[PDB]
């Protein structure tokens, strides 16, 4: 399954995505899947905390230098399962780095399996948007979902 939580070329141009996954083969599939659709830039890294990183810095830029742009990545695509700080955490770290800034990121969860009642829990309370599939087949009708919302 794959859905909302409570060609295809210029897809995403215009668009700037962060991939993240503790899985080196997993990050470069997701990255490469993006490229494809035309995404305007694509950065990835290989934990919670890197990602936490990022986004931080990235929205503590944008607001210094006034830029058009608020948000340093449209979407963010967070792999659920990662040691140290998984990407339930991640994400709720991240909704409250954004408090500050009055923003919200489009997150999706990534996994390799359908998540439990627990998982599902969890996808909830961190604040993510959408949850994926690591097939990544639904990525586009994910993407129009979150937009029409
Ligand atoms: F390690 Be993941 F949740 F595909
Ligand atoms: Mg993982």
């Amino acid at each position: 399954s794959s859905g909302l939580v409570p060609s295809d070329d210029e897809f995403l141009r215009g668009k700037r995505v962060l991939v993240v996954d503790d899985n080196f083969i997993s990050r470069k599939v997701a990255t490469g899947k993006l490229k494809k659709m035309g995404v305007s830039e694509v950065e990835q890294c290989d934990s919670g905390k890197e990602a936490l990183r990022l986004v931080t810095e990235g929205l503590t830029q944008r607001e210094e230098q006034g830029s058009v742009d608020k948000l340093p990545f449209d979407y963010i695509f967070m792999d659920c399962q990662m040691p140290e700080m998984d990407g339930y955490e991640a994400t709720r770290e991240i909704r409250k780095v954004e408090k500050s800034y009055g923003v919200r990121t489009p997150i999706i969860a990534v996994s390799g399996h359908d998540p439990g009642s627990e998982e599902a829990r969890e996808t909830i309370q961190a604040g993510m948007d959408a949850f994926l599939d690591k097939s990544l087949n639904q990525l586009a009708n994910v993407i129009r979902e979150i937009e029409s919302k």
